[PDB]
């Protein structure tokens, strides 16, 4: 198993690392039909997504979507910053495939 | 896929973007048989519902409907000031749709 | 669909609204067997419970049902002010049914 | 339906009420194959899990089970005073059957 | 029932306690397919993570998988101290098997 978000993004196809390093400027929910997702932005104009579950994804991945949308709000809500996003980037906005997140009071 | 609130509102008929710029005023949770919803208020005097589960939801749009109700109540609990509230008009009182929230810290 | 609590418990035989206006003083929870419920007491006196899910309630309250249980949790931990409480009197202790909390801010 | 923790504890055999009255000193979770359950302990020395799902447990137990040990990590997390524990003593550290958290109240005993 | 992280480390093949007595330094979580998992590091340099759930585990590890990495996102963003990990040394990065944290005020 990876070690790294970056390692981990450097294993998929059509993925790219963005560093943030930021706290989410915007959250955004939907329960609207066919548009159940979740949409952050940042104060960089930066725009993502945890695109609507579909044939996209296996099983496995249905827990993991859930939970990468129940991070983004706690993350929102609670001002954490966010340190990378491993995200596919031949989706607008990108979706997110990882999040990485970082509290530096020390180093590593 | 939409990259606004705005822009997700504009795909549905019905449908209507409120500018609440504000932290919810009063939440209210019902378990009651048939009446399984949440309304939230704001001072503005504005009132949402996220309806109770039906026959008008689309399979998997369930655990959209729960975490909408789980956000509304954190959101509440933390105070934290609402931005935008996508609304189906067709219902009363209004019910939600999508909600943005912004901080300009 | 209410756009009240109150309006809510209108709708329901034995129902019965509590003006709270006070935070949870004690919170109970049980996993025992047969008693898998909440308590929660004010100290005005009054106690209330998230019955156990019986056969009284239909399969759409299972999840507003554990939803109430996660808001009293919530919103005692939190310290945060109960407004009303929307209940079954026919119950002992009453059961609650609705719940709204309200701030002046 | 039982008011109190105390009388709750009354309806089961087994069980036993410890009067706490402090927060949470250590929390273990464990997701160890055969093993998935959760331990706390008090400054008290008093030590308490809440067992591995099985066959004593019934069906509307796990979920039961499960919001118990929810409530026990933001229990400490949020360093919450625990007040009582309905617990059954024949098991080993003692099982969480019930929890209690009173939340001051200058109106006294 | 083991009462304590290290003797339940000491029922299984393979298990290693580390005392990290420190905060979680960086949190990392994956969505991507077939790389369901989160992966925690602290200061110290050590790297673990709550493995993408396949085999070895069996049926009620489901849900401990699940509430593990609930507890490692908690416990990241609250800063919140963790004493010891139980985890598998035979997996790279070490899979956590268990979790304590204490308080000592």
């Amino acid at each position: 198993a990876p070690q790294s978000i970056t390692e981990l993004c450097s294993e998929y196809h059509n993925t790219q690392i963005y560093t943030i390093n930021d706290k989410i400027l915007s959250y955004t929910e939907s329960m609207a039909g066919k548009r159940e997702m979740v949409i952050i932005t940042f104060k960089s104009g930066a725009t993502f997504q945890v695109e609507v579950p579909g044939s996209q994804h296996i099983d496995s991945q249905k827990k993991a979507i859930e939970r990468m949308k129940d991070t983004l709000r706690i993350t929102y809500l609670t001002e954490t910053k966010i340190d990378k996003l491993c995200v596919w980037n031949n989706k607008t906005p990108n979706s997110i495939a990882a999040i990485s997140m970082e509290k530096l009071y020390a180093g590593a």
